[PDB]
């Protein structure tokens, strides 16, 4: 479907409020930056709003389904995406049907999401230089409204085809010898909206 992106200017609250989320958020990883590189900062290049009306039609009608079922709560998140397939999702939207456990995930940790920008465990890095933490390559994630109404909580992998009865979603929380990062997963593609499409770069640590 024709889809509008609007480029958000830096002055602008909109634009800094979605800077400071995927600033704030990052994290050190078990992996030692094996997936998504050495970093503790992003040079942010342009955040864009993404304008589908099909997509934000579908968006709707599963919201005001997830609410009625939830006494009233939809529970919306705001979530990170990364993938290789951002151009597929901005134009026609998630699919459960490409997840490859089961499910849509998210992250609340800009960093986590930057993991799996290349593919699984970060591919081959970037398709010019073949790096897992280039530098150089511009990147792009997606900061996305999550339709969750009721989560049900586990430690363990989710290992589930579906959300529990009565649920609309499941989150992996961290747990001591489990879960570095939480992840939050979705089994139908209506229930999220790529609303910003995040161009950026990680940054080089400055030498002592
Ligand atoms: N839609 C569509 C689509 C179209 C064309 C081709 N592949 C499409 N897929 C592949 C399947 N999907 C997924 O979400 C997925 C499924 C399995 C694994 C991952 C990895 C993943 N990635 N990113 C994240 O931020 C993250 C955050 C937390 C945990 C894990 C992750 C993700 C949906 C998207
Ligand atoms: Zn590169």
């Amino acid at each position: 479907a024709g889809t509008i992106l609007l480029d958000l200017a830096p002055e602008d609250k909109e634009y800094q409020s979605v800077e400071e989320e995927m600033q704030s958020t990052i994290r050190e990883h078990r992996d030692g930056g094996n997936a998504g590189g050495i970093f503790n900062r992003y040079n942010v290049i342009r955040i864009q709003k993404v304008v589908n009306k099909k997509l934000r039609e579908r968006f709707c009608h599963r919201q005001k389904e997830v609410s009625e079922e939830n006494h009233n709560h939809h529970n919306e998140r705001m979530l990170f995406h990364g993938s290789p397939f951002i151009n597929a999702i901005i134009h026609k939207g998630f699919d459960e049907r490409h997840a490859y456990g089961a499910g849509i995930y998210f992250a609340e940790n800009s960093s986590k999401s930057n993991q799996y920008v290349y593919g699984i465990g970060g591919g081959t890095g970037c398709p010019t230089h073949k790096d897992r933490s280039c530098y150089i390559c511009h990147r792009q994630m997606l900061f996305c409204r999550v339709t969750l109404g009721k989560s049900f909580l586990q430690f363990s992998t989710i290992k589930m085809a579906h959300a529990p009865p009565g649920h609309h979603s499941v989150i992996g929380r961290p747990s001591v010898n489990g879960l570095a990062y939480a992840e939050y997963v979705i089994y139908r593609g209506e229930q999220a909206y790529p609303e910003y499409l995040i161009t950026y770069q990680i940054m080089k640590p400055e030498a002592p």
